[PDB]
């Protein structure tokens, strides 16, 4: 347990008060974070908006090869980092480490995503005969200051995903992680350090949401400001933003289609493993399936043999469903599956808690009366709905505020294709769980799920602008 | 002079309350436009997202034949439309007529442009080896109900550049036209209207901003803000936004550099072309001239004998310079001509106003300590500030809050080009007033000066999202 | 009604010292005569090209499009007088014949607003290297130059239009050569372009006899691309005389149907006979050969024969569904096949019938790879169903021909018929349905045999365009 | 010290019964010896490529990518082991050759790179025709299949991974031929290929006597592809050896420098002999004559000459800027084009001599129209300098060149400028500096006789790619 530090323009700072990080599993007390002030905050911004002529006026092939020793320190350290996200947000050890890998890779694509980046040559002449002399060249530039701020239950990954396609177009980066995740931040930041990356390009803000959090949006020193978290945080953030442009990864409840054709046994893997994966504190999981009847019964009892099978119990011995992230959290999850009780739901799994472990929830027969047909739990509980025809299916669907993913299990791709047309969402995975992978691919979603495109060529795109220009040939 | 209406679902509504509109210039009377209520403004959009399944479900090249048809009316009806446009906005005739041609001109290539709309195939196999079997089919959507809200100083031109492209994607369309204004827009509806779009697709709003401003921005309703108008109006359209795409065209303060080596005769046309066209009522335009000491004597004589040959007068008359939009403009303009001259600015033309008619102020030895250096006028007025390095043209142009174009007068072409990388512009124009077109071209603003960018694919491509559909191949 | 027809050079219209008349292949009826151009009328319409590039390719984009708009204008205004004639010239159905009028017209628009807004890119040296940051590269397309185009007797209004409409948006000057037969109805096409306005000399037509002038239009240092639609042979001979000139090449086809176990056998016998049967078999793109899982073979054949029972048999005239082949050289070769079958044992499932070059529609059954059926193309109505019984064997037989334009598979497991799809041979596949060349913005390109090239409107422009870099530093 | 060399053949290392002996260019030193494969050995790898070809392109690009990026790594490991005998084999300074290895592995990693995140498109029916708006199309990448790379001597490493590296990440197969004279170093670049594991066949050598296997290695049918860099006259015969299959041609060029009145002598004068007299002048992108505005001429002649006599001129273990050239026949060619130009009247303003096959760095002023060394690429250290009057003259002399590869402008007026550079029949326009190749992920081309395709990193992964269509309807 160690006292960290930010990395504010190349330099490693405590502050005056820190905030001490406890493993959610276990208690265990892990070190503590600075509780940065608001002018802390000022000099951040400033060190970056500084360090940001210097850093946009560099090659691509210089910004990507910090990038590359980055992810090379990275994959060196990856036991040492997941060893320490593990513990901070109750995470599979070996997804920690997983999920540092991962962030290499992405790291690594988005350098070479980035670095060659092109610009267009528009005709004039394509308009109007009198200016066929006049071409425009059309360049990218950075949009100046990005504010990364990752989520708790990704906090290294979705962190990279951000600060990796903001720097190789030459943007600067402030990474607000949150508190509880906020140690792996730092630790991800290190490899940044040690690769070198240039005082101020770089640089992170660790605090208490009340002391800075709406600041560090509102302030007029950032350009773009990229998060990830839960809808009513995002939703604020963008009353903040005014007209600055912005990424948000908000909720979910991706439906999971299944009619009367699909291959139930595929159905019930990907649903189990997509619901539950990190005790389903995921925004792209199956959070409700939508089941032809006349299959209902049958893909019921083989997601309950699967859910059955899935283990209960710490984040170091690498059990399918850890303990949720904090009290309040498994606490809404708990009030959730009690209302779907009382309103007459079958429970297939039963309902236990030990602390914040609450063992995995399937519930059977769930109507749109009951909380959990439509309210994002970010727990180890998943509702069955019925539905009588595909058009209930989709109409149910897009009744949710949420439309991030969703998936669909039938063997009549050509009807897949156009249910999918019909589905407000960003992605329909068929005959597979929802997922935002492979990272090249498109990531969004539609309504309350957030704003922006992300998928690393996507937030490299999102990260810049263009600047034309204009003359005449002679 | 006669009742004008709304299109609202196919059928012209007239409203229980209603505003009368008079011409700036002659005080004549040109008709009533509706005074919505906010009861209205909720069934246009009702119809809005009523229409919205059937038109979205169409092919592209039955939208584009709408769109086409829409242009060859406006075509037809070019001189009638813009001899009441020249009324409602003193606007010179024939310029107003150009407006309209120049409106179906971008009708016609959005059509184009948007029905060639291509998706992307993704290879898993680009990121990962276990998902080289995995694609991504990406195609292109509408976001929904579109809210397009023109200018008065562009009340077709700046309507059908929002509506077209809008069309084209699968979106329907709401569109509310300043007040003063909105005869030229409901006009433009009537193109559209004839043209035969469906009920619902394309509607418009009329009434009054205590009323309905902010409530037609902040309807739920509404799935994108796209607004052409005043700094301060489009910064309160960016709070009401919260999370949905927004585009936003607003003010500049267009810097015109001119270096020792320039052609300074040709920067002086270019620089009074821009600056007073339209009596200085528009974002893009040379808005201050930042000049080198040593030929800075010469300019100013340059553009002293062009800003003198400028005619002023009536709109019917195609007055160079016509009366302003209304009263508080003039009066505002007035203030800074006022503001320079009382801190030691010396007039090179006299200033004269004549009602709401002011003629054209030129300024020279301006400095930073002056309102006309940095605020916009939206009035024929032009200050010539004297630099003595480009490192101080660079530092002034950037210090302003606005940053749509600038233009640089130079026969150094790589220095000018290094130079525009340093200008915190949207476009930079090589000897050459900067300008919006042609209209195939980027159209964006830095800081205050909007977001998004325009020109006619951008326009397509930032009021489209995507939908993934990932499956996996056998 | 016979006239005697002109060639389009230099914005006159020339006759020749000698002429080549046309006939009907289906009556016999003389249509007309078109000029038998000598090598030095060729060097005129050539020289005439070269002359007008210059002002053409400094034309806007615009203002080109303006002339290929009208173009297609006056040939919808005519389509009805244009596919009259094309009809009697290549024997095609009166309404097939109009149709591809109309095709053409939608084509040429396409082609114009496809062409004008395209675009250049700009390079970054720091890409590359950090010595270059400032190094950037403007590069902005630009023609090839004088496009030859040479369109086929089966489509010798709609394959014409597709290479001139694309060459011609992109700043090339063009000089097209159709087939003798087909050499009327190429400038009944080119008068819509005249009329139009198109600038002396940017389109030039050139008719004459193949010993005459065949080798010496293409061999011309004046050209700089080759455009060809035809036979394979043919092809494979333009591309000896195209040297280091670009060439694209539309060629010949054997295109396979997979049918497996899953599939809609009503729905896959309904679209093998409509593209295999589709003017009597003379098209490049069209089932030609079915591979059937031996499963559901029976019922399959059954499907497909009474639907080829019902096809009509006449002349053009009347809309028959098969009418007269081109001309009795392609008839005696089609009896070939088919006698070749029939000797080898492959099962008649439809009578044969010739009366002068109008066979009737032959399906055969139990075909085996030894039968010449099985491989070449006949162009000519005859349909060879083979069997197999695994997925693998399928992709084998298909992939051994030379042959690999399209394909059709016809199943209810998408995912696996995409698996099947990346290994066939061919341009591409189409699923649960009748290979086609369009909708004709897609890509259409042959693998192998089938051609060189990617056609297909905004893939016609990109092939026919090059690139001109300027790369300056920036101070 | 000299080594028996193999070829790579599906991932074994190969001896034929006969071998060539390579000797150093600059003294005769001999090197080595590589096979002198026969035809049937020339088979078996054609025969082992497209055996490797299904399992190869049905890995995923980051696969593909590694092995490629494995193999630039052990090239920047071996750059000085691999450097120093390219350094002998083909005369070039021993520092420059050790840099083209660098960026040969720099080249490698940029392709891998670049291909590996290339993407397919989605196309729709709907926007051509309504009846179609359910009807899409997926079209995405495939190789082409087998690529014969020629590599040249004046580049007998860059200029094979330049093919090599852009056909592999791409899918495709390789048989790299290198020239005689470069063998050594194209089988040196095989091995670090070999050693980073690529898999039995995927990329393969040959190396032989060009009247054993020369015409056979291009018609051979299980060649998909040809990509050929060298002389005009060699790649003319390629093209016509190629039949309808798609080729890369980089030939000779002319580049012209046209230097008008306003531009900075000095800086022309500095990127003019830079780009001129590089590697003794034995590239096809350099300053191969300049067209100097009479005004400046005198000023501009001068500072060239300056520059001129201050080259080294000696070995290439020496590091000199003027090596000796890469054989006799070479050297005599450009001694004759020199007293061609001095009997016809030109000012020699620097001597010529010649030591063996090192020849002096000669500049010619008052160069006419009349005089070979105008037209003709040398491919040695002699430049002409060509006085005109108008920039109207300065286009139509350079544009009446058979070479159209590269020009550079010299001036202030950069408008003008880019209006010079539209008129200029050439593939790229370097603005206020010498023609060159760079920065590699820039398209290079060229016009007329000087090549055929569009090279540069994601250029050339393009050509050597083509399309796979899977259309269907959406229900």
């Amino acid at each position: 347990a160690k006292q960290y530090k930010n990395l504010v323009n190349g330099e490693w700072k405590l502050s005056e008060n820190e905030i001490t990080i406890y493993a959610p599993a276990t208690g265990e007390e892990l070190g503590s974070v600075p509780a940065m002030t608001q002018a802390e905050v000022d000099a951040v911004y400033a060190s970056a908006k500084k360090a940001l002529s210097d850093w946009r006026t560099l090659s691509y092939v210089e910004r990507a090869a910090y990038l590359h020793k980055a992810a090379d320190i990275l994959v060196r350290d990856a036991e040492k980092i997941g060893a320490i996200l593990s513990k901070e947000v109750a995470k599979g050890h070996k997804a920690a480490v997983s999920e540092v890998i991962r962030t290499a890779e992405i790291i690594n694509y988005a350098a070479e995503e980035g670095l060659r980046m092109e610009g267009e040559v528009l005709e004039g002449g394509s308009f109007e005969a009198a200016s066929k002399k006049k071409i425009a060249i059309v360049r990218r530039e950075p949009v100046g200051l990005v504010l990364a701020i990752s989520p708790f239950n990704y906090p290294v990954n979705l962190a990279g995903s951000k600060i990796a396609p903001a720097l190789i177009a030459g943007n600067v980066v402030a990474l607000k992680p949150p508190t509880q995740g906020s140690i792996s931040g730092l630790l991800l930041a290190e490899a940044f350090a040690e690769a070198g990356i240039p005082a101020g390009v770089f640089n992170t803000i660790t605090g208490r949401g009340s002391v800075i959090g709406d600041y560090i949006v509102e302030h007029e020193a950032v350009n773009f400001i990229n998060f990830t978290g839960s809808t009513p945080i995002g939703e604020g953030i963008g009353k903040l933003a005014g007209m600055r442009p912005i990424m948000l990864e908000l909720g979910g409840k991706d439906s999971a289609i299944v009619l009367e054709d699909a291959d139930l046994a595929l159905a019930a893997k990907n649903i189990v493993a997509g619901a539950f994966g990190y005790s389903g504190q995921r925004s792209t999981a199956v959070k409700r399936v939508l089941v032809m009847d006349k299959v209902a019964d049958q893909l019921a009892a083989e997601i309950k043999t699967l859910v059955e099978k899935l283990s209960v119990g710490m984040p170091e011995d690498d059990a399918d469903i850890t303990p949720l992230i904090d009290t309040s959290a498994a606490d809404f999850v708990e009030g959730l599956i009690k209302d779907a009780t009382d309103k007459g739901a079958t429970a297939l799994t039963a309902f236990n808690r030990e602390g914040n472990l609450i063992s995995p929830v399937l519930f059977d027969h769930v109507t749109t009366d009951m909380r959990l047909a439509w309210e994002e739990p970010f727990g180890p509980v998943l509702p069955i709905i019925r539905v009588t025809t595909v058009e209930e299916a989709i109409k149910i669907s897009n009744e949710s505020e949420y439309g991030l993913q969703a998936s669909i299990f039938t063997t009549n791709f050509p009807k897949a294709f156009g249910i999918a047309e019909q589905l407000e969402v960003g992605t329909v995975h068929l005959n597979n769980k929802t997922q935002r992978g492979t990272d090249n691919f498109p990531f969004l979603g539609a309504k309350k799920s957030g704003a922006g495109v992300q998928g690393v060529k996507y937030s490299i795109e999102a990260m810049t602008t263009v600047k034309s220009v204009v003359f005449d040939i002679q």
